[PDB]
RNA sequence: UUGAUGUCACGGAACCUUUGUUGUCUUCGACAUGGGUA
């Protein structure tokens, strides 16, 4: 395998989801679904409120997709 | 700290209603103080 670094810069304030329990983290919640576009905040441990944020690479992914299938549809 | 063949969240105006307002002559006279003498 072969790695690539890469970097995201910001030009606008990004949002970002409000912290959930391992219970809630699936398809019956609505408030874990609607955030799911968002950033995530991370616990370093569940019990304390300290952490930091991250962005997932599945929505990465999710957005390089979209731009492909438009760059295709521009290339015919 | 994701999991992968499927994310329109740039898919959603903290928006809407509320009088810093009501009442009042820039006037006017008797009052302070605590003993003293048998």
């Amino acid at each position: 395998t072969t790695t690539m670094k890469i970097s995201i810069e910001f030009l606008e304030p990004f949002r970002m989801t409000k912290w959930q329990e391992s219970t809630r983290r699936n398809k019956n919640n609505k408030e874990f679904v609607r955030g799911q576009a968002f950033a995530r905040w991370h616990r370093n441990k569940k019990d304390n409120t300290k952490g930091r944020p991250y962005i997932t690479g599945t929505l990465l992914r999710s957005a390089v997709i979209r731009s492909a299938e438009n760059l295709l549809t521009l290339s015919d």
